[PDB]
């Protein structure tokens, strides 16, 4: 019930549009917010599990993986060189999962007035209100 390891792209069902690093800045504090489709570097993700049952995304090239600081109902997800996040992704559908972290699940965030806005957690609500489908490159 999680997905392989490997390069994906992820795209949000609720408003068909793709994660993306902003500016594809390789420094820490980066947001990762949802843009429209272009296929770049810092829209492909390399999905590697660990032991556990966790898994963990990284960018292509740019090599900055998806770490939050502060797991909190409303912290925000940014891109960190070194430090990670171990992700829980679980299948609710038949082709689209749903990403949570430390129990908390993720938000689409669609961009408004022409500006991204970085993915924040959720309360602890239980209601998946984000999926997630990962299409293979
Ligand atoms: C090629 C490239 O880096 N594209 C990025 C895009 O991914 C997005 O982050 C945007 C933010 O408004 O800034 C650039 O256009």
């Amino acid at each position: 019930m999680s997905i392989p390891a490997g390069t994906y792209l992820i795209r949000n069902v609720e408003s068909n549009l793709y994660l993306d690093l902003r500016g594809s800045n390789p420094a820490p504090g980066t947001d990762a917010i949802v843009w429209g489709r272009t296929g770049n570097n810092n829209q492909r993700w390399i999905v590697t599990t660990h032991s556990d049952g966790t898994r963990t995304l990284e960018t292509v090239g740019i090599n900055s993986s998806a770490f939050i600081a502060t797991i909190q109902p409303g912290g925000r997800v940014t891109g960190h060189p070194n430090n990670e996040t171990r992700l829980t992704i679980t299948n609710v559908n038949p082709g689209e999962y749903s990403i949570s972290a430390g129990g908390l699940l993720w938000l689409a965030n669609t961009p408004v007035g022409g500006t991204g806005e970085a993915v924040t957690l959720q309360a602890a609500g239980g209601a998946a209100q984000s999926l997630w489908v990962f299409e293979a490159v």
